Order: structure tokens, then sequence, then C-alpha cells
């Protein structure tokens, strides 16, 4: 029928077409011949300029205006930027809404209905370290907003040619130092190891708990990176206890209330912005499950199973999910008690299936990558496990970079 | 060419070389990956090339390529399609193709077990009759009175100039769905269409909660035979939870054997519309799709009531609890029955060691990350945390339309 991919929600029998992947320029991972969906990293003038073109057309459409002289006299100033200099440069609210279509764009995001709530920074005049941590700290105090959580951007400026970028070295504002032990463990975050080295060797006095907020290596063009403490009253923490069982805060775990992505590329109309750190809220599972579960993070599981005195000999006790789901439980009352915004896994599904609805009148599809939205526990419990999706990439986009040592 | 593949657990990296022994296309295309798609929207030149590539794999399999025989029985099965437009398996090489079927099934967590698969050859049955018995004998061996054993029993292949070996029921023991005076489903919801057939053919129904359903099975160009399979043959187990003693008064059940009877096998391009395989039930198969799914046994809430949860808010993860207990009754009482069963813990660290089996043996192995990964819990198990290439490799097994 429709020559379109057709998507079905399995759970409520009813059926969309996705139009919207016609407008992707960029090809993803799989062939006919085998899907790659799974892996976790994918793979002049001429391109740039129609990246551009594409860019404008989507700004000047978003606001009614396309066909508008306005729209055609933005195009050629646009294409006499780079003639000459071999870029341009995007005017506030042409950045501000791109930073918020790639948002809307991101195939890994189970939080998009939110995507047309982002308080954009333009950090594009910023030129030093020393004011990328003005910036960066701005940005914390306006998104932490004393546990009422705002989803924020901070833009600091693009890439040029032959000139160093911005970068942030670490992968988000707020993360916990993992140190390497003599006998061959890891004590706090072992996902932290590389850049709590990076750190210290940037002389950097560390700590020796299991979770000490690290400081920020930031750096400039051409220069190398400075290192700064966040004052700990701007890094909002939540000791963790659980509502019944009494010995739970006596684990000592905590967890810092905003998650901040420093490390990824925003990409908008070919232009390349190298320093984007971004933070919204936290779903639980992302805590509770991922940071405090895996088995190659702090890997909780067993103390947890044991402090509930559970058989931990066979894996048909299913003692793993019991601890889970309870650690997990702990996790958002911690956050309730603490009146600091979070969202559990039932909840945010429930809003991403709204979303898609939003998105199917609005545009015709929307990309979506299944095995990242649906919630790494009681996956089929959620409606988005049942849900087909077609996963696509557009443009503005955010992008995994190389590490910048 | 050859992806790499890497498990971010452990930081353990490998490269898929089988991918490439594909010819069957997926759904996915560069511009967009249609992975997540539950089924697919997706001339006798076309046989021989496929027959010839079977028959290497075999020979290849008994390490007996470039013998006489092997080339004797190539020109054989070119010559038998040459003047037939279709040709015969030897057994030994139909027991091959369906291990092979099963091994390269890309969305089964129970692989490793893939070796170990008997092999029942019902390609001389010319009647439903003959059908019922064969059937039958397979449900007692698969059985073994709780010591579960996979098999799979295969009837004659389709041919051109007719109709169809059927069974209509998608799986061996299906417990009937009622529909009720008020729009409701007493039983099974995921089975009234089948219930209802089965009825319209001459079945008179019961009106519990876990009717097992007669079997309709088809010889070609004719009626449906409606056949009741003897209470005797069919292992149950009663569900109830090792410290919740409520449980049990819920009255619940499942079956011991789980034998799907709906797909078609294709091997060296010869298919058989029917050919019924069980294996053995992982707990969260029952545990939470057939109890827990809104559309299906639907008891999710009940079981939270009386666990005394707060059922007013997605936030005191009631549904999350419930389900554990849930899944954990299903275990307890397999165990407590002495009926074999898997937990998805045991079931997802057996497909690792698959994985580095195959590579050995094979350069890769076919998977489907969003069905390997089991239904709850799902990072908690290795499986999670491992990267997996699809693709379609034959002999395979696949899907075909209802014969109504
Ligand atoms: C406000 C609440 C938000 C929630 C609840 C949320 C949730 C999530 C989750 C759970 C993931 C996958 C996490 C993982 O397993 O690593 C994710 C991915 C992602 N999020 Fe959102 N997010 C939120 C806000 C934002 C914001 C403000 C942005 C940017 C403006 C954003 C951009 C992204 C991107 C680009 C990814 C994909 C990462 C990748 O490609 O690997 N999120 N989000
Ligand atoms: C012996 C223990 C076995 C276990 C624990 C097991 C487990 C599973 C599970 C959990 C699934 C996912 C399907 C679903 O969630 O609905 C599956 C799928 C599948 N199983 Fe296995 N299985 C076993 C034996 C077998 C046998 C004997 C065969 C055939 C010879 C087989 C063939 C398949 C195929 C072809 C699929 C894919 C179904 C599809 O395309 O949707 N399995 N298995
Ligand atoms: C805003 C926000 C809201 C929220 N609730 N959770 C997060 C943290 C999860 C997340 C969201 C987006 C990007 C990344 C890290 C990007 C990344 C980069 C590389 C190089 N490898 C990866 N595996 C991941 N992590 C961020
Ligand atoms: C052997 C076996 C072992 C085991 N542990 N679990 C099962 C049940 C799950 C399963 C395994 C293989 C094939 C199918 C049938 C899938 C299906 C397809 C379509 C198109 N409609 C359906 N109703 C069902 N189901 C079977
Ligand atoms: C191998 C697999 O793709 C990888 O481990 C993915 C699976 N799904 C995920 N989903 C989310 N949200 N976050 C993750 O880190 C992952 N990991
Ligand atoms: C739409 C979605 O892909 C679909 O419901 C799949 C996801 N993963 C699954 N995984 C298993 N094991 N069994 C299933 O039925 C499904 N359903
Ligand atoms: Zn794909
Ligand atoms: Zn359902």
């Amino acid at each position: 029928g429709p020559k379109f991919p057709r998507v079905k929600n399995w759970e409520l029998g009813s059926i969309t077409y996705d139009t919207l992947c016609a407008q992707s320029q960029q090809d993803g991972p799989c062939t006919p011949r085998r899907c790659l969906g799974s892996l976790v990293l994918p793979r002049p003038a001429e391109q740039l300029l129609s990246q551009a073109r594409d860019f404008i057309n989507q700004y000047y459409s978003s606001i009614k205006r396309s066909g508008s002289q306005a729209h055609e006299e933005r195009l050629q100033e646009v294409e006499a930027e780079v003639a000459s200099t071999g870029t341009y440069h995007l005017r506030e609210s042409e950045l501000v809404f791109g930073a918020k279509q790639a948002w809307r764009n991101a195939p890994r995001c189970v939080g998009r209905i939110q995507w047309g709530k982002l308080q954009v920074f333009d950090a594009r005049d910023c030129s030093s370290a020393q004011e990328m941590f003005t910036y960066i700290c701005n940005h914390i105090k306006y998104a932490t907003n004393r546990g009422n959580l705002r989803s924020a951007i901070t833009v600091f400026p693009q890439r040029a040619p032959g000139r160093g970028d911005f970068r942030i070295w670490n992968s988000q504002l707020v993360r916990y130092a993992g140190y390497r032990q003599q006998d061959g463990s890891v004590r706090g975050d072992p996902a932290n190891v590389e850049i709590t080295e990076l750190c210290i060797q940037h002389g950097w006095t560390p700590g020796n708990g299991r979770f000490d907020v690290l400081p920020l290596l930031l750096q400039a063009p051409d220069e190398a990176p400075e290192l700064f403490v966040l004052p700990p009253e701007l890094v909002l923490e939540v000791p963790l206890e659980h509502p019944t069982l009494e010995w739970f805060a006596a684990l000592g775990l905590r967890w810092y209330a905003l998650p901040a992505v420093s490390n990824m590329l925003l990409e908008i109309g070919g232009l390349e912005f190298s320093a984007a750190p971004f933070s919204g809220w936290y779903m639980s599972t992302e805590i509770g499950t991922r940071n405090l579960c895996d088995p190659h993070r702090y890997n909780i599981l067993e103390d947890v199973a044991v402090c509930m005195d559970l058989d931990t000999r066979t894996t048909s006790s299913l003692w793993k999910d019991k601890a889970a789901v309870e650690i997990n439980l702990a996790v958002l009352h911690s956050f309730q008690l603490a009146k600091v915004t979070i969202v559990d896994h039932h909840a945010a599904t429930v809003s991403f299936m709204k979303h898609l609805d939003n998105e199917q009148k609005a545009r015709g599809g929307c990309p979506a990558d299944w095995a990242w939205i649906v919630p790494p526990i009681s996956g089929s419990l959620t409606p988005v496990f049942h849900q087909e999706m077609v996963n696509y990439i557009l443009s503005p986009a955010f992008r995994y970079q190389p590490d910048p040592w």
C-alpha cells in the first residue's frame, strides 16, 4: 500500500506511516542484508551550503513564512558569507530553533515531549576558559533552580577553519570520581576512571570517597585545559533512602540532581558546536538501574540483596530483580522527599507515546531507537515496548565526537 | 563489510563474517532502520541454487565436502528439479536442516540447545488422522513426564500443484477464549479466533479460564478435522507463590509444553508448511507476557492489590513489584512440579556462551537484540550490554498466512 514504512502499536492495534524519514540526508549503519541497529556507535563549500540552505528552510517553515522574501534574503545572505569566509553565522532566533530541533530529532531520547521547552543560553561570545566556567555555573544555577529542574543548553562558539575547538573534557558537568585501587578494584564510579586521572594529572588534589564530585577541565581554542572546582552549594545532591527499608540510608548512597551532558557535538545547518552542555531531569531507571546496578558501575545488587536477606546462590530466586526494583524505588522516593524533579519510567514512556502522536500530526513521523527508548527494567510493562519504531538521522543533530586528548 | 561487535560490560570485541552468507533481505536500508518491526511487509532457478547451497552446507558439516557422494548427490538434485520442478530430502539431510533452522533463528535466546533436537520424519502422512497420531507421539516424547526434550515433527512438503498440510492452531496447547455477554473474554483472549473456529467446526466448548483447545488439522484441499487431545497427554502446572498463600486462590495454571505449530520450515528451497516444534519455557514468557499483558490474563492489578500496594500512582512501582512476584510464582511452581523451565538470568547467560561457541564455529551468530533481551529486568542480564548483528540465514523458520 502506502510507499512508506508502516509502523504498528501492537497493544492498541493502531497503524501509522512515516513520511518524515524522506527528509533524512544522512545514512545509518543498516543495509538490506544486515541490521546493525544495536551498535552503540554508528558509522568543503558544496557540502556546507546545502546543509545551511536546508536548515534555513526548516526555520522559515516553522514560522509559517515559507516562500517569503525574508526567507529568500536570508538564503542569499548565508551563501554570501560562505563564498568569502568558508562559513556563516546563525542569528539568535535561528540558533534557538536549531537547538530545540536537534533535541526533537534525537532518536535515543525518551524525554522529547519536553523538546519545545528548552532554555537556550547564547555563549557564542565566550572567549576564554575562565569565561566558560562562569557560563557553566550560570547554567547549573538556572537548570537546578533549587530542585525544580529546568531543561537548558548553553551554546559556546562554533568550530572555525584552522582553529582549535572549545571543548568540555568532562562527559557530564557533575561526575563522581573513580579511583583505581592498588588491589585492582575501583572506588567511586568506574565509568570516570579516565577523566579522574586527567584531573589529577592536571593538578587536582583528589578525594577518597565513593561520591567525590569531579572538577571541570575546560578548554579554549589552542590553549591547554584549565581546571575549575564547582562550588558544592551549586551541586545539588540527593542522599538515598528507602520508604520502608530502614537500613538503606545506612548504605551511604547518593546521586546528584542535574544530568548535564557536556561531550556531545551540536550540529545546525552544517555548523558545528563542539561545546554545548545540556541538562534536563533524570528518569529514575538511569540512576536506580544503570548507574547503581550495572556490573561495570557501582554494582550494588549483591550488597542490597544481602541486606534484604535474599538467596543470592541461585538465579531462580530472582534476587537481582527484587533488589533492583527496590533500588529504583529508593531513588524515586529520595528525589520526591528532597523535592527534586525526577520521572519514573512508566510516566516517561507514557509521555513518549503522547509525543509520538503529536509528531505524527506535526511532521508525519518520529525518529526513534527502540532499544534505548525501552527502559532497562520492566520493559514490556511500558507501552513503548509494544510500539514499532523507525530509526533514521535528521539534522540538526547531536553527535558523538572524539575525546579531545 | 565484517561489522565490529562490542560487549560494553567487558569491552571485548569480535567481527562478524557469517553475515555474508545471507541471501535474503531484511527490512532495513541505509536511510532507515526498521529492525523493530515484528513482521516483515518483506521459478526453479531460484530453487536449484538454494538446493545446491544446502547440499553444500550438509556435506560441509559431515566433513565430506568434495567427496564422490557430494558431487553425486548434487547432480541428482539438479536432475530431479529439471525433471519435476521439485525434489526430496534424504532423512539425515532433513535432520541437519531442521537443527540448522533453529540455529539460525535470530530471535531465539535458547539456541545453545540447537544440537539437541529430536527430529520426527512424518513425511509418510496422507490424512489428518495420521497427522494427529504423530502429534500425540511428539507431545508425549517432548513432555517426558516433566523432563522436557526439544523436538520437531516434519510433515510432507508443499507441492506446487496442491494445498498444504497445515495445523490450524498456532500452538499445540492453547487455552480457549470465550466471548462473553458484556464483551469481556473468559479464558485467554489471544485465542478467540481459534476457539470460535474450533466451535464452528463442531467442538462443544467448556466455560473455564483454562480449557485446552482441540486441534484443527488439515490435509491438502480438504476440510480441517477436529481432534481432542487426551488430557493425560497435556501436562499442566498449577501456579502458587512460595511465601504468599493467597496466590494459589487465583486458580491459575500454565501448560508445561511450548509447541509452536504455525510456522513454515524452509530447507534448501523446500517448504514444510506443517512442522511443529517444542522446547521448554523461559519463565518470563508465562510470568510476564501471558499473565501480565492487559490483552491476556491481565492479573497484574489483582496481584498488586493483594500485595497491599499503592495502585494510585506509577511511582510506587507496584507494576514492577507485582510482575517480579508473578514471575517468581512461575519458577517456584514449575520447580515444585518438577517441570523443566529456565529463568531469564540463566537463559541469557547460556546465550552469551552460545555467541562464543558460534564465533568459533562459524564466525558469528545472527541475533535480534529486541527479542533476545528479556521483557523484564533487561539491563540486569548480560545480553543487554552485548551488541548484535541481525541477518537472515537459511535453512530458516518463517511466518505464513493462516489457512482461512
Ligand atoms: C528533561 C528530561 C529528559 C529526560 C527524562 C531524558 C531522557 C533521556 C534518556 C533516558 C536517554 C537515554 C539515556 C541513556 O541510556 O544514556 C536520553 C538520550 C538523549 N537525550 Fe534526553 N532526556 C531529557 C532531556 C534532554 C535534553 C534537554 C536534551 C538536549 C537538549 C536531551 C538530549 C538527548 C540526546 C541527544 C540523547 C541521545 C544520546 C545518544 O545518542 O547516545 N535530553 N534522554
Ligand atoms: C529449548 C528451549 C527454548 C527456549 C528457552 C526458547 C526460547 C525462546 C524465546 C523466549 C523466544 C522469543 C519468542 C517470543 O518471545 O515470543 C523464542 C523464539 C523463537 N524460537 Fe526458541 N526456545 C527454545 C527452543 C526452541 C526450539 C526447539 C525451536 C525450533 C526448533 C525454537 C525456535 C524459535 C524460533 C524460530 C523463534 C523466533 C520466533 C519469531 O520469529 O517470532 N526455539 N525462543
Ligand atoms: C539531558 C539529559 C537528561 C537525562 N534524563 N539524562 C541524561 C544523561 C543520559 C544521556 C543523554 C544524552 C547523551 C548522553 C551521553 C552521550 C554519549 C556520548 C558517547 C561518546 N557515548 C555514549 N554512550 C553516550 N547521556 C541527559
Ligand atoms: C519452541 C518454543 C520454546 C519456548 N521457550 N517458547 C516458545 C513460544 C514462543 C515462540 C517461539 C517461536 C515461534 C513462536 C510463534 C511466534 C508467532 C508468530 C506469529 C506471526 N503469530 C503468533 N501468534 C506467534 N513463538 C516456543
Ligand atoms: C548493546 C546495546 O545496544 C547497548 O548496551 C544499549 C542498549 N540500550 C540502551 N538504552 C539506553 N537508554 N541506554 C543505554 O546505554 C543502552 N545501551
Ligand atoms: C514492537 C516490539 O518490537 C515487539 O513488541 C517485540 C519487542 N521485543 C520482544 N521480545 C520478545 N522476547 N518477545 C516479544 O514478543 C517481543 N515483542
Ligand atoms: Zn536495522
Ligand atoms: Zn496486549
